[PDB]
DNA sequence: CCCCACCCCCTTTAGTACTTATGCCTGGTTATAGATACATTGAAACCCCTTTTATAGGCGCCTTTTTTTTTT
């Protein structure tokens, strides 16, 4: 294909192994918002790497927004370090990436309804609901959002390799339905 | 002094008409069992809260601009 999808977002979970007083975290950490009435967790953001963590009373958290596996682990470590610095027996445990999202640009337009009619068992296209075509790939198990513009969204991957393999697999069919 | 006649009685049983109690059946409302109106406390079942990064239509709602109609 000659193109390599760009990783745009990585979601990871981390068990800090120790109960937390969310009310206290929200009070001593900067850039933290806590509104239990709507979500039972403290939302905290940091600038390097630019990410957002969801911290729970159970001591477990979700780190989002990271653009690489390293930034994800690194950011996760900083959040844990803050929880500690606040006064908890937090530890960096069970780090695990749960989802990777990537995007592409094949540069050419795509006749989506032709692609949907051709691959009916994998794609759901109804512009009324959503402008992009939803392609549910089997191997690897990656969901793609194909747009008329040639823009491609790939998600559902746990290894960055799946995004790459998903894109290579779809390129031929994308090319086949190129508007030209 | 004797004979005959008249008066007074008790004997018990058969008749059908009339009165009283029992069985009959009949018009209210009261006392029973269960469900209904429904209302009870009990519980489970439900949506709700922390965000990200990109794609791109439709969606509703804001203040400022231009056009049309009315009045003087």
């Amino acid at each position: 294909s000659g193109i390599v999808p760009t990783l745009q977002n990585i979601v990871a979970t981390v068990t800090l192994g120790c109960r937390l007083d969310l009310k206290t975290v929200a009070l001593h950490a900067r850039n933290a918002e806590y509104n239990p009435k709507r979500f039972a967790a403290v939302i905290m953001r940091i600038r390097e790497p630019k990410t957002t963590a969801l911290i729970f009373a159970s001591g477990k958290m979700v780190v989002t927004g990271a653009k690489s596996e390293d930034d994800s682990k690194l950011a996760s470590r900083k959040y844990a370090r803050i929880i500690q610095k606040i006064g908890f027996a937090a530890k960096f445990t069970d780090f695990k990436i749960q989802n990777i999202v990537g995007s592409c640009d094949v540069k050419f337009p795509i006749r989506l309804e032709g692609l949907a009619f051709s691959h009916g068992t994998f794609s759901s296209y109804e512009p009324e609901l959503f402008p992009g075509l939803i392609y549910r790939m089997v191997k690897p198990k990656i969901v793609l959002l194909i747009f008329v513009s040639g823009k491609i969204v790939l998600t559902g991957a746990k290894q960055r390799e799946e995004i790459y393999q998903a894109f290579e697999a779809i390129y031929p069919v994308l090319s086949e339905f190129r508007k030209m």
